[PDB]
């Protein structure tokens, strides 16, 4: 009837359906050949009995506490970054030890990654090096000197990339738009003549320009069969001659695929002309490179990737491998995009065994405690806000011009 | 997971139409001792098959 979170269970109320809904977690938390009651004559049996639930009696009963608590991840206040360009904000973000470096290192440590730290300290998240690599950043423990341990030279690597911005609607501005390397396409001029006694607005001149590309591929197969007969006869005047007859047949099959993409652009002018007058018009089209600056305020999200090998003594992956494999996983720190990359979705769905496909958070709660994981995940998912300035540029764009001239009396 | 409002009526409907063994091994009545599991995008409800019958 009600969802049961395994971290709230207590062997002092528990329905048979509730016990069956969360079965593997309850079986794993009891000793082998242990028998404890549930409710209304039902009891649950431990390992060695294959977790069978059968009618019985017992004085030791599982019992969900009268008033359990909600285990949601808390929401913290936003972190403010000093204003600058996109790269300055990223640099300021990835160099904060107390707000960024420690929580992510602790998250990597809690999930079972190995050697999250440098050689000059004994604690997680200490002696970490930050480097700029391509469009992202890499954080890894310092590897200078020596270390003592099995594969202590294989430090876990944390990578940050794909930064996105959620703008405040009323903060965006942009400056002057400038053009360079202009090339003419086509122009048109014309006149609109009105010789009636009333104003007229039924005029139209339109210029359009299109470009396109296409591709295709084809495969063909076939067969052929032929029979030939040859003989020789003597015919009058022709004398000896050779006569040959051939009959053939063939079959063929073909298959094709393709595609295309078209780009278009048009300009129109529709002037209103006074009575007994005329008006000139002109339309131009160009190709040019465009540039302009901008500024805004937004919220910053990014992708978080953890790379390393999982500890032999225990890790949080749902299959619990024990051969120290190399692992990669990506989280999206921000709005929901997918189930495999959402921490909140996996955390909220931990009461359904069939939804546990990537990480086992109940194992982490057992290992470290509920409040520790709650605070760590709250610090990890803290919102970030900053002011941004930047520059836009693009090559081979379109530029147009439409003009309506002054009227000339007739 | 509602036994009185979902599990019982559907089990009785399956029983009335002629389906066999709508129930678990730990009870003698239709719609008792049923297991609920999450499978893909849907759910499966079937009688418990532990022990003997």
């Amino acid at each position: 009837a009600e969802p049961v979170y395994p971290d709230q269970l207590r062997l002092f109320p528990v329905n048979r359906e509730e016990a069956q809904s969360v079965k593997s977690n309850i079986v794993g938390m009891m000793g082998q050949w242990q028998i404890s009651g549930l409710a209304n004559g039902w009891v649950i049996m431990g390992p060695g009995y294959n977790g069978e639930i059968k009618p019985g009696t017992a004085s030791n009963t599982w019992c969900y506490p009268t008033n359990p608590v909600t285990g949601e991840i808390p929401t913290l206040s936003a972190l403010d970054i000093p204003d600058g360009d996109e790269v300055d904000v990223q640099w300021r973000l990835v160099h904060d030890s107390a707000n960024f470096i420690k929580p992510t290192s602790y998250l990597a440590h809690y999930l079972g990654y190995a050697w999250v730290g440098g050689n000059h300290s004994q604690y997680v998240g200490e002696d970490m090096d930050v480097t700029r690599d391509g469009d992202g950043w890499v954080i890894r423990g310092n590897n200078d000197g020596g270390c003592d341990g099995y594969r202590c030279g294989d430090k876990t690597a944390i990578k940050v990339s794909n930064f996105a911005y959620n703008l405040d609607p009323d903060s965006f501005k942009h400056g002057d738009v400038t053009q360079s390397d202009r090339q003419l396409v086509k122009t048109v001029v014309g006149w609109a003549v009105n010789d009636s006694d009333t104003p007229q607005s039924g005029y139209d001149v339109t210029l359009r320009y299109d470009t396109a590309t296409n591709w295709s591929k084809t495969n063909t197969y076939g067969l052929s069969e032929a029979v030939t007969t040859k003989n020789a006869f003597k015919w009058p005047l022709v004398g000896e001659t050779e006569l040959s007859i051939e009959i053939a047949a063939n079959q063929s099959w073909a298959s094709q695929n393709g595609g295309s993409t078209t780009t278009s652009l048009s300009q129109s002018v529709r002037p209103t002309v006074p009575a007994r007058s005329k008006i000139p018009v002109k339309i131009e089209l160009y190709k040019a490179d465009i540039s302009y600056p901008y500024e805004f305020k937004a919220d910053v999200s990014y992708d978080l990737t953890l790379s390393g090998f999982l500890r032999w003594g225990g890790n949080a992956w749902y299959t619990h491998p024990d051969n120290r494999p190399n692992w990669n996983h990506t989280f999206v720190i921000g709005p929901y995009k997918d189930k495999a990359s959402s921490i909140r979705y996996q955390w909220d769905k931990r009461y359904i065994p069939g939804e546990v496909k990537w990480w086992d958070w109940n194992w982490t709660i057992q290992q470290n405690g509920l409040s520790t994981m709650q605070n760590n995940l709250a610090r990890v998912l803290r919102p970030v806000r900053a002011g941004i300035t930047g520059d836009f540029s693009a090559e081979s764009q379109f530029a147009g011009n439409i003009e309506i001239g002054a009227p000339v009396p007739l």
